[PDB]
């Protein structure tokens, strides 16, 4: 008989090169463990949500204000409202009578660019401009030439005098928490400069979101710089924002099938139609 | 040093259980493979879209009018405007400026039950129903007892002296070439009958489609009828109706970065906002 | 309605049928002879007829056939072929009307005498059916209502046999008696399973031999065919003995099937100037009425009508119809044609108008030398918008037409055409300001018509309290109380409605003629409704008589089917009673009046309710009672309930032709029963002295409309002189009744506005908003699919297959033929590539995860990007920028190698030289055969032949290939500017190329893995490397 | 000059109909508001991420004990390595190139039935078992009858005396805060009927979770039973699962780019080639 793999293997006879490597979660042992830590020491050392995603994502074990100020992100950016493009697609594919898998991933595949993305837009603008020695003035003046908004900021009605309330939860927690601030600080400069412009121009909560989880990847100590700008590099904001935004739009499913709502149509009158004559 | 894994079973001195099984293409060879015919033979018996769909999907070398038959389909099925769910949804996320898949699989996430499953269901249901030996009347009256419409009967505006012009080319057609429509000759009883009910209650597309599709997969030749009971209850229906509408999805898609339309927010004037006073 | 059969029709009904113990001879024996008969083949098929006697009859329901000379007794076969000569194919007069006989009928001689023929009849009334049997049956029998042994049998009940022996069967021998009691047992129950309405047999030959059926006159239900159309088969209705209906007479008949919507039209002399296309039956007959009243005896052409909401293809059917039917003749005086009806209540307007106009614009060829003049009065939905439409329209086409409103008499528009004036335990309370409704149907503008109705009525609850739709789970559906949003519960079952809502106390019923009488008799089943709404029209006779039954058993107050309901102002409205808001205000019916009116049209109710407004301080209750032969609630019902209102001051009466209601409510009156006022006018006055109407069917002299009318004037009713003096009768009687002090007219109070709806604004331009969403690719609004600016016949006529549609669809082009024969040669050759890819692994493990195919779609498609699936795209835009600046392909080479960049489609892992790719050789075949221009080919052959001198296996791919051909013939097909072709390809046209063509492949895949059955994938541990934190 | 459509609205001057109906989110205000209740108040209440949660997905102010037992259940369904479907099907995603949102995905189209339904499975079946009045042992013998395997039942190593330690993490946890379990104890006994069956048919997380989401639904005193037997109906439990398993489908993610693995292919030999001779 033909000498079995798994049991050669066993004796170690034979290598079969491994086609996968992982980093973040071991289950073949008797205990669950993320990335290092046993899911009992996970449970035992009070680890919430934000710890639980700090070992899952960057297999460390942030301070206990880091996981917090990642749950306040995740909370803060839980849901705004259904007329986003991510709610109304996720609403359209409830109404469809699509499971809760689809229309969560109906809504979440229109996060990119225009949605969803300016937490990891304002972070890397930010990070560019202050690690370059441009004072925040300089910044201003730059995105101006380069017929570029600066990420992060402007809001629709809130000013100076009527702040945005999430960005003043945040901020707060951020000052009273967070070791040191330097992406902060120039992020306010730059605030500072624009409201000096017209005044509705503030740090967003986009904005916000990301320089603070820009400063407490550097300042927390558990990462170097290059791991931070690896981290920021490949989406971790991202990540941050559909993790958040998920709830919001499961809730809009639920919603949707809660209330009961029939197949949508957009109406014909919302459309306008230009099609070529006979091409 | 230990065994290589390869050159052990190119020596054959061990078995590893293939975790996988396929039956639709061999890439492994000289020549690309569907279903047993080389490309080269795809390509010499002229056979189009429809006879490489037979080949992947069914494994079936089909007659030239099933093939044929399969492409009007698709092109019938192509797109039916932007107002449905699906083309709305595609819309959105190609105006949230995301790439062709990410739009495309937005739109097609909410194909289903309400949308686009109309060809599936009709198919089942007349194909139940004709199995039986209910006549078209028990039919209409079971359906009208159980509190169901019957799926393919009804249109908007078009009704008798009024037909549907890709139904009435899909009938000629399948009239014109299929050796035999018993499934189509019992739909048709059930449109008369409709129709004598109500004019606007004709044949839909979706339903002609399903029942000329039965009536292909028994009548062909090429399936017993196990292999297209089988075929039908595992939905190859709806990877007609989502294939044919691909390409209307692909097209908006391509329209909406053509005309470079912005990001799309809903109305709140549309939206009704009905939230707890406190809960 | 009830329509005659021939004699011949219902004796084989008969014969194949009936079901009795006795002995019925001569079965399926008779033959039928027409002027164009084969008498060779009639003798064959049936030769029968040759021993034994025959006797003729025609059969075009001629009555007492016997004392006018065209029936022939004891005839042998010349002697049949020699009398048929002299009488069959020309004139032979029977009573008032002449006709051709066409039809005559064969049947075996039978001897017997007078002692031996029995007269039987069944005919149906309100109470059921009346069986009466004579002894002395045959030609002989004159008046039979008060000679025959009559007996009743009530609805939902059975004929014993008993009851025959010893009520209906005491005048006949003992032997005949027995044998009789069987077969007038097997006729009744053939009458009701047939759902005959009348049934006489006479004379009925009863000897030793068994029973013999010579003459039978039949008279079926015909709404019944639904029921009956498998023992009916193809049942034919001849017309009345008579002239035969015209070519253009008969088209009204087969578009009156087509649809719900009622088009009548009867044709009298062709040669008159005025003509009729009044819309509603009552609005019709009251203009006919009136045009006979001032001139217009043997004047008028035609009487019709038009109902139920015609379309606008039937109502331009029927006005080119009777537009060229009036053009048939020169008329030296000129021509009429008068456009009436009364306000509609659900008939569109506009939608009944543009049709109109379409038929006026078109025939204005042979519509212009008889000078004809058109004048039009109509109100109703959308009726300004149509009138001012039509007005226009004919005063560019420059006929002469007079449009008048709702402001004017509806009857006025006759006056000025003839020139006689210038031309400028039940309730007694069914409803109240409390009473809530449940609709059974989906009818959202009814629903909405009635909450907008309530709105301005100033009541503080929406009537409806829910809907009943079994096709739907529950739900809620958003409606608008003013300018609110509210939510109506919708239930499945009636059961939960009426359960969740205790208080409704009505029930409007919307099912359809099919449906109405299960619902009905389901809702009758809960004693909290009290009042039920039957909308549809077409339920047979017998099933409205059970429902009449129960609900007098139940107590329960049916306004009968055929009807738009009824409204009462201030309180509650049912349905579509009334139109809309704007003719809710018009007419003041948002308050309560004085003056309570009773009809049977809906338009003449609306009518009323016009006039009543003009005339009088306003409405207090109208109900309309339907057209029905059978209502489910009488005019006694309601005048009663008008008496024993307090709030009811004067009574108003719109009766019909037909029937005696009228009279009841005489006798009321002089009974002291009635003492309100009642101003009452009966319609149909002209059909005395015409020749036949079939549109009521009165049957005596006394239930004419002129008899009623007198009946009711030396009654104590005031009895206008005709329709255009009710509103001045009306108007005189709320006057004297205001000097006397009973009525005190109330002051009008303002009622709540209610914003206008924002698709009639936008349909009126009086706002804009802006389109939020721009397509360009197809159309699904018109009456056909377009693609890119193509219809899809047109589309399929070309012959343009996936390719085709796809250049459509994606580049808004019609590409040539060998352009779409590339694009689906890319298609198939990208359609698969086997299970290992990225996106083939995916899509078979979301298989294996039991996700449907979407979710394994989808799932596979995901990962195709940059390393996997992009290389189509990536090799375009590559191979395009190095062939738009001037460098030479071994620059190119050198370039990219220079950059550390690989160039995208090139290479292969086992196909070097003498072994070509088979794909890339069919497509580069097809392309160096079909296209005109290949320039970025033979740049990319170029960068290949210095490729393979670098190593043998850097070929052109499939991917590079499919890439350069792609913009070698955006570029080169003509059918694209160089900007486009570059836009088209910077914005991914490749990459939806390479997305759709292997989208077949992962819908492949994901069908075998359903078809293998295999079960949920987990990837081994020992392939994956776990290398974790220590402690992080 | 036609009216603004715009300006006719604030005058009411026209009505036109809402198409959509929300109830989780507003932000059209001055302030987001979650559920009736203000962002501000969400974080002054210390609500946490499963205080969002309930009010974006149930519309109530669940209890505190309540909101931690949602936060430990998003923990222990975090991940549970790469070897399984979706997580394997994201770092496919992740491998070839794509973004974060395409790979995440990727792997949760696959969540359903046979992966990640577990807890819906188990919550329905033990709750119709729990409605229905028999008793754990007729239960356990009608599922055998019926031929279906007790879903949330059964570990593959763990057994008595080697309990599962999230399952005991959550059981310690609703027992010690939970204010009634009916349907924990009725699962508890039918594991108990099923451990004297064999020692590894255990109560899993996945029947834990179920059944311990039902207890919380019916006894935390926000839900009736109508309300908690149609958010179990809708998937609640879904997306729960999903919220959960996303961390770890991004935390895969984020750890296929930080080791920079390249585009995978599946070996030949584990494929298992089965195509028609020449059909
Ligand atoms: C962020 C930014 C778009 C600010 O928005 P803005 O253009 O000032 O205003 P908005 O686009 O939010 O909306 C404009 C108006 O539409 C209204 N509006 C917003 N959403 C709406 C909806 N769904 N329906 C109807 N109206 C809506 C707003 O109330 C606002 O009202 P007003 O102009 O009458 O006061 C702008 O400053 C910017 O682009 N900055 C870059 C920073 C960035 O991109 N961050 C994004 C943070 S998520
Ligand atoms: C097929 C079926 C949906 C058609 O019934 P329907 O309700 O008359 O069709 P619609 O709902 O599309 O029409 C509603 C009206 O809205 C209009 N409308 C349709 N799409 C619209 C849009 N995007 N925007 C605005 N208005 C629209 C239509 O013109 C139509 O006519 P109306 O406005 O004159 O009343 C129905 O008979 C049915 O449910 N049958 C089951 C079988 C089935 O679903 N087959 C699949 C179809 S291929
Ligand atoms: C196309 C290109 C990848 C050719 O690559 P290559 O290294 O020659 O060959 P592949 O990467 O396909 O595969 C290498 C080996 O794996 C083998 N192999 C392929 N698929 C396999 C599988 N699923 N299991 C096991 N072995 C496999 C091949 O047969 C070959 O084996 P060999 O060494 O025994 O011949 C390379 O030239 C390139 O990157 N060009 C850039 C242009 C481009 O990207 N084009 C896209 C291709 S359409
Ligand atoms: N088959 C028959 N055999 C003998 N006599 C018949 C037959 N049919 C009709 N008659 C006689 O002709 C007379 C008139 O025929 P019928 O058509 O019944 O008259 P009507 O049309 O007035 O009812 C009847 O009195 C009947 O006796």
């Amino acid at each position: 008989v033909p000498m079995d793999y798994s049991w050669a293997r066993e004796l170690g006879l034979i290598r079969k090169p491994a086609s996968f490597m992982t980093s973040i979660c071991d289950e073949r042992g008797q205990e669950l463990i993320y990335a290092g830590m046993p899911i009992t020491e996970v449970f035992k050392e009070e680890m919430g949500i934000g710890g639980v995603l700090g070992l899952l994502w960057f297999q460390k074990r942030l301070p206990k204000y880091s996981c917090q100020f990642i749950e306040m992100c995740l909370m803060v950016t839980a849901d705004h409202g259904p007329a986003v493009s991510g709610a109304h697609n996720t609403i359209i594919c409830a109404r469809a009578g699509k499971d809760l898998v689809s229309s969560l991933t109906s809504g979440l595949l229109t996060i990119g660019d225009r949605f969803g993305g300016a937490l990891d837009a304002a972070a890397k603008m930010f990070s560019k401009a202050f690690d370059s020695g441009i004072i925040p003035m300089e910044f201003v003046n730059k995105m101006k030439k380069e017929g570029k908004l600066i990420m992060g900021i402007g809001h629709r009605v809130k000013s100076i005098n009527n702040p945005d309330m999430r960005v003043q939860i945040l901020k707060d927690y951020v000052r009273q928490h967070f070791p040191a601030t330097p992406l902060l600080d120039y992020a306010l400069e730059v605030e500072k400069i624009t409201t000096s412009k017209k005044p509705n121009l503030i740090l967003n909560v986009a904005g916000l979101i990301g320089v603070a989880f820009v400063d407490m990847l550097r300042n927390c100590g558990s990462f170097t710089r290059e791991e931070a700008d690896e981290y920021i590099d490949i989406g971790a904001l991202n990540g941050i924002f559909v993790l958040g935004r998920s709830m919001g739009f499961i809730g809009h499913y639920l919603d949707q099938k809660r209330l009961k709502q029939g197949l949508y149509r957009h109406p014909w009158d919302d459309i306008s139609y230009v099609l070529p004559e006979h091409m």
